[PDB]
């Protein structure tokens, strides 16, 4: 875990500062999910991958995160 998985939770950490750089409070669930609240409904993601993906496709968050 310490290697990868600590990467995942590690990547969740960056965020957690910049997220609360908006208006949805951050969360660190299950040892490496991460979720978010946006628009009421609420999104989660395991992978630093799928999250940047979620941004990837809305650019919204990328300019002001």
């Amino acid at each position: 875990f310490s290697p990868e998985t600590m990467k995942a939770r590690r990547a969740w950490t960056d965020v957690i500062q910049t997220l609360r750089e908006h208006k949805c409070q951050p969360r660190l669930l299950y040892p490496a999910k991460l979720s978010i609240t946006i628009d009421g409904e609420t999104k989660v993601f395991h992978d630093k991958t799928k999250f940047t993906q979620y941004l990837s496709t809305n650019p919204a968050l990328q300019r002001i995160i």
